[PDB]
């Protein structure tokens, strides 16, 4: 198990624009395109992110490429963040893919905003940590993934992510 293998589990994969849990319009491995009701809109958005015109698909390379940007992408979110990067600079390896999961999913304004949860990672806190980031928006809407997530930053394992 590492990041990718567990991202690709939590939104798997479709070639297809699809709408996410939000009902956001995104593809592939959990690549949002958009917020805007409009298809046409994403289609524009999905067209400009793989440099060819589209009919609304794309290929499993294509779609891992986009993957491959946004794990990046929200590595570097984190790394330029005052609040986010201490944190993650003071988790073991398997709770940092825990802490990109989060920004994956919610971005880095979105991840920023759990202050006190974060203070509780930093201070090594697991139990008091998991039951604090349960007490979300977050953990309300997509329970079964939370919980994952939350498990992972609970125990530093992939016991949540093994069998499935």
């Amino acid at each position: 198990m590492n990041i990718f293998e567990m991202l690709r589990i939590d939104e798997g994969l479709r070639l297809k624009i699809y709408k996410d849990t939000e009902g956001y319009y995104t593809i592939g491995i959990g690549h949002l395109l958009t917020k805007s009701p409009s298809l046409n809109a994403a289609k524009s958005e999905l067209d400009k992110a793989i440099g060819r015109n589209t009919n609304g698909v794309i290929t499993k390379d294509e779609a891992e490429k986009l993957f491959n940007q946004d794990v990046d992408a929200a590595v570097r979110g984190i790394l330029r963040n005052a609040k986010l990067k201490p944190v993650y600079d003071s988790l073991d390896a398997v709770r940092r893919a825990a802490a990109i999961n989060m920004v994956f999913q919610m971005g880095e304004t979105g991840v920023a905003g759990f202050t006190n949860s974060l203070r509780m990672l930093q201070q090594k806190r697991w139990d008091e940590a998991a039951v604090n980031l349960a007490k979300s928006r977050w953990y309300n809407q997509t329970p079964n993934r939370a919980k994952r997530v939350i498990t992972t930053f609970r125990t530093g394992t992939w016991d949540a992510y093994k069998n499935l």
